[PDB]
């Protein structure tokens, strides 16, 4: 996240952290044996860590959970991004309390300009590179697919949404990839990709969470 701020310990605790023998990603829980995390996430060997802030430190409200299942979104298209959606079944049920915490689906899909909170452990740096070892958070507006369209020249399908500042300079980052977007308590986003971060006219794209709802729902009924 660059230009953001120390959320503070488990304030978002929703926030789970992908660890492959190092924190590679961010995933959202959705209920206490369920994640949703980006498509472009995927890898053999996920343990799923809740409960984190410092994530290099053992602080006391972690836990840890290897994956049993992970579900890439059928669709899912790793050369334009497009249906980057991934879940993960967690091998034994989360402990749920303050600290570890579910997240609800979006009932219906949020409009240009909602604020929503973006959090991560990625880059902070739009030049160069630092790694934040605590949870980092950025309160971000939705832009209209027009303007954002018009502004960067990208290709924004129906699955995909910009969130950001066009003047540049707040973003999330690399390293965020996978982690929520939360709009008024729904998960309406999941971090996907950019061009750089925080650059000018260059917003961030997320994944648009309210058109999985339903695959979501059937998947977990049947998994
Ligand atoms: C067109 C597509 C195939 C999707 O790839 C575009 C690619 N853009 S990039 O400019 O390579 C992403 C990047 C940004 C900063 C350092 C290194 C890489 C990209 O974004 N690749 C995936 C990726 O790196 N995702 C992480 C990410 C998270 C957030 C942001 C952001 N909001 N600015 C950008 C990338
Ligand atoms: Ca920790």
């Amino acid at each position: 996240i660059v230009g953001g701020y120390t959320c503070g310990a488990n304030t978002v605790p929703y926030q789970v952290s992908l660890n492959s023998g190092y924190h590679f990603c961010g995933g959202s829980l959705i209920n206490s044996q369920w994640v949703v995390s980006a498509a472009h996430c995927y890898k053999s060997g996920i343990q799923v860590r809740l409960g984190e802030d410092n994530i290099n430190v053992v602080e006391g409200n972690e836990q840890f959970i290897s994956a049993s299942k992970s579900i890439v979104h059928p669709s899912y298209n790793s050369e334009t991004y497009n249906n980057d959606i991934m879940l993960i079944k967690l091998k034994s049920a989360a402990s749920l309390n303050s600290r570890v915490a579910s997240i609800s689906l979006p009932t219906s899909c949020a409009s240009a300009g909602t604020q929503c909170l973006i959090s991560g452990w990625g880059n902070t740096k739009s030049s160069g590179t630092s790694y934040p070892d605590v949870l980092k958070c950025l309160k971000a507006p939705i832009l209209s697919d027009s303007s954002c369209k018009s502004a960067s020249s990208f290709i924004i399908t129906s699955n995909m949404f910009c969130a950001g500042y066009l003047e540049g300079g707040k973003d999330a980052c690399q390293g965020d990839s996978g982690g929520p977007v939360v709009c008024s308590g729904k998960l309406q986003g999941i971090v996907s990709w950019g061009s750089g971060c925080a650059q000018k006219n260059k917003p961030g794209i997320y994944t648009k969470v309210c058109n999985y709802v339903s695959w979501i729902k059937q998947t977990i009924a049947s998994n």
